[PDB]
This record gives C-alpha cells, structure tokens and sequence, in this order.
C-alpha cells in the first residue's frame, strides 16, 4: 500500500527529522493568560494576551510530559507556518525552571460547530468545506498528514467567513511504505484502514475524515457514523457502504477481521445516499453534493479523491467561478 499522491516529498528532502529539532524558545513572559478556554488530552487551551502587542491570542500549554510529541508538533507547525488556513503558530515558550511548554498560537474568534453547522447553508457548506480542502491540499503537498481532522479541529469564525485547522498534534510527516500507530484520529472519524489494522495508510486518511464531516454537514447528521466503540465503529459503517465492499477491501489488502469482530460486522447491502435525504435536509443534498461524498467515503483508501481532486469536483464550480469572478473583477 502506497499512495497516489505526495510519495516523493519526505524522500527528495531536517525536514522531517523532527527528534532532533532544536526549538528557539520564545520569552514566556510576552504572553499572559486570561481565561481556560478548553482541555486536550495532553494540554490545555487559554484565551491569552500579547502583552505588547495587546493583541488576543490563543495559549496552549502541553504537560511537560511527551518531549517528542511536542517537537513534531512545533515542527509540522513551522513547515506548514504561512499555508492556506492552517492555524498559526506565533511563538513557542516555557518558563525557565518548571520546563513546561507553550505554544502560541492565533485566536479564531470561532463558533463551535454543534451550534454553527445547523445554521449551514448549501452555499456556506460548499463554501467552507473548500476552505478546508486548500488547507489538507497544502499540509499534504508539504508531505503531512493531519490524522485527526474533525468539527472540533476545524475553527470557523462564521463572520469573518475563516476557516483554520487546528491540533496538529497527531499530525505526522509521510514516507512511503512505512507503517503508523492506526490509534490516531477521533473513534467518528477513523477511516476502515485504522478500524481494520491497515497500517501503511497514507494522506487519504484525511479524506475519509473529511467526507464523514461533509455526510454530517449535508445530511444534519452528527456524527454520521456513530459507533458506540471502535469496532462497533466498523459495523456502524458496514451499515452504509455494506459488507460486500468490506469483504472485498479486506481481500484485496490481506485483512481478516477478528473472528468476533466478522461475527459484530455481519452481512449489510449498501445502501444509497438517497436513504439520508429527509425534509429538514434536503436542501442541502444535490446530485453533485452525494457524488462527491460517495467519492470520499470507499473503503479503499487508494480508490478516494485526493484533496487536489475534491477541489476539482462540481459540488465546487461555483465557488471556483465565484472566485475566478472576484479575481478578474478585481483586475
Ligand atoms: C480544546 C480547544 C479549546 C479552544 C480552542 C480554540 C478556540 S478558538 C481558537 N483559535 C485558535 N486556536 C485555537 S486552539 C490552539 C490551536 C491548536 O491547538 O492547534 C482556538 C480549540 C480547542
Ligand atoms: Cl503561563
């Protein structure tokens, strides 16, 4: 297993070599905290100030414990500082004598996604998930992958029409045929490749967690695939794609399910997106709307749309057009 894009980036390249990364510490004291805004599971998350600038920021403080989770972090950061809708990393600092890290980062006065995408609309989802997709476009072109995208990582200040993504903590650089830890991204969001111990999967993990977004999005279903643990996980999503398509993925990339996982998964039909259209959502499903999730979520991971594919599909030739106007308007 191998991907279709990007194999050649962190093998035609200290780019990647993050464990011996030197960070140029920052002084803690040009940032103050102000408020908790949330917890991670190795950090936790302040509203803060520049004190010079007076300008907000966000203020992530990570458990002096896991050094070298924390280097690839601030490494991936870096490579990626000044790409398209990916968050910035304004400073790193640490105390002096207790050791433990922050980084800083920019504030997204955001709107947290439970309450924001049931106010979507058909033009704002086609319009965001764009925005999303020259972010996954850029990190992977740079030779990342993000292994953790989902609502919760994507701020959207819905005013400013801005889109970053966020917690690249799980992030990881790309080499063809290595094998990954497949305990990464959140359970809703895990593609089969990880549900099944495919471990040389590749940027097109990131599509998959994308296109159980989109699902959620246009069918005012989230999560859409709501497995209550991760191999109920797998049979909540054999419920959709069906087990035939299961079967055959598995063969074709020499899986076999627990004997007690097959026995969970049973025997499913796939069943037609049409399934998903309701009143209170159909004005967000169209033709193109349902063939591009349907080329987002497959089970094999080498058969989805690349990001640079996805934003060449027509659910977006019109914010492609919208913004090919603007240009020629604006020159
Ligand atoms: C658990 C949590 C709490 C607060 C925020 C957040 C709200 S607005 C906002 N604007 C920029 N960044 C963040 S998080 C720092 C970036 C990162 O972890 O990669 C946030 C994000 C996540
Ligand atoms: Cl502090």
């Amino acid at each position: 297993s191998k991907a279709r894009v990007y194999t050649e980036v962190n093998v035609i390249r200290d780019y990647w070599d993050y464990e011996s990364l030197i960070v140029q510490w920052g002084e803690q004291d040009d940032y103050e905290v102000v408020r908790k805004v949330g917890r991670g599971k190795y950090s936790e998350v302040f509203e803060g100030i520049n004190v010079n600038s007076k300008e907000k920021c966000i203020i992530k403080i990570l458990k002096p414990v896991k050094k070298k989770k924390i280097r690839r972090e601030i490494k991936i950061l870096q490579n990626l500082c000044g790409g398209p809708n990916i968050v910035k990393l304004l400073d790193v600092v640490r105390d002096q004598h207790s050791k433990t890290p922050s980084l800083i980062f920019e504030y997204v006065n955001s709107t947290d996604f439970k309450v924001l995408y049931p106010t979507l609309t058909d033009y704002d989802i086609r319009y965001y998930i764009y925005e999303l997709l020259k972010a996954l476009d850029f990190c992977h072109s740079q030779g990342i992958m993000h292994r953790d995208v989902k609502p919760h990582n994507v701020m959207i200040d819905h005013e400013l029409r801005k889109l970053r993504l966020i917690d690249w903590g799980l992030a990881e650089f790309y080499h063809p045929g290595k094998e990954y830890n497949v305990r990464v991204a959140s359970r809703y969001f895990k593609g089969p490749e990880l549900l099944v111990d495919l471990q040389d999967y590749d940027y097109s993990l990131d599509m998959w967690s994308l296109g159980c977004m989109f699902a959620g999005m246009i069918f005012r279903k989230e999560p859409f695939f709501y497995g209550h643990d991760n191999q109920d996980q797998l049979v909540k999503i054999a419920k959709v794609l069906g087990t035939d398509e299961l079967n055959a993925y598995l063969n074709k990339y020499q899986l076999e399910l627990d004997p007690q996982l097959e026995a969970l998964v049973g025997r499913h039909s796939r069943k037609p997106w049409s399934k998903f259209i309701n009143a209170d959502n159909q004005h967000l499903v169209s033709p193109e709307a349902i063939d591009f999730l349907d080329k987002l979520l497959r089970y094999d991971h080498q058969d989805r749309l690349t990001a640079k594919e996805a934003m060449a599909h027509a659910y977006f030739a019109q914010v492609r057009a919208a913004e090919t106007s603007r240009m020629r308007s604006q020159l």
